[PDB]
């Protein structure tokens, strides 16, 4: 049964990853992480540890990914909200590192899958990563009539 | 000329306010803050920004459509229509306490929620909520506010 998935490539900032986990828990979104993370996992610093999967590499995730993949990038020639999420597919939303983005070779192979969040680049060139995850996940939900919210048990 | 505005009621967490400022700068969104903030402004720790002594002072100066972002509104943020030429003000409560009790009741017809499944968490992070609410307005407005930096200035 089709659902939404967030895929973080080598997440570098702890606070962004904790906010993403919270958005995933709130939305019944699965979380996928490509190792290595840029930070140590500190038990004490931290409670609902949601559907989480780890992968050694992008290639590793790609052998196991089944459905529609969307690359979130700065320079895609398509806007996030113009993609159609209103189907029964699994949707995977892949986000680059805060500092480096996604590998440029991967972006090239998959360029037709890339979507951007438009910004005016006058003062800042980018939005905070966890902010982008939340809005991308909720745009998919919006088009899906928020049905993922109702389907925790299933 | 119609613009989007973010209004923060007594924001309490510095990292939230710094992220909101970034979103505002990226989107040509004006930022309004009801004093007092829960944290000191530290210049070494480091945009159209306005400050207000109180919700009342903001309400005397507010002109356009006001939307209260709350947990329990009987309307979904994305079902409000933002596709007009009005100023849209999006008012967000404190991270810890939300919006005042009496204000919410007085303005309950203006309230919108972001639906969540409350099984594991009851809320989303404040700055995440600002960013999505602003971009939902932009989406309905065909992203036009991105193009009007100089005109708004």
């Amino acid at each position: 049964l089709g659902r939404n998935h967030v895929v973080l490539f080598q997440p570098q900032i702890p606070a962004n990853t904790g906010n993403i986990a919270r958005t995933c828990a709130a939305t019944n979104t699965s979380l996928h992480i490509i190792r290595p993370m840029g930070f140590p996992i500190d038990d004490k610093k931290m409670y609902w540890d949601l559907d989480v999967h780890f992968y050694d590499s992008l290639n590793d995730f790609m052998n196991i990914c089944s459905g529609k993949l969307h690359l979130i990038t700065k320079f895609a020639n398509k806007t996030y909200s113009d993609e159609n999420y209103d189907d029964s597919e699994h949707h995977y939303f892949l986000f680059g590192r805060e500092d480096k983005g996604l590998p440029e070779e991967f972006m090239r192979q998959h360029s037709e899958k890339a979507l951007r969040i438009p910004v005016n680049d006058q003062h800042v060139r980018s939005l905070n990563l966890s902010n982008t995850v939340c809005m991308i996940v909720y745009e998919a939900l919006r088009q899906q009539d928020f049905i993922g919210l109702e389907l925790s048990h299933t």
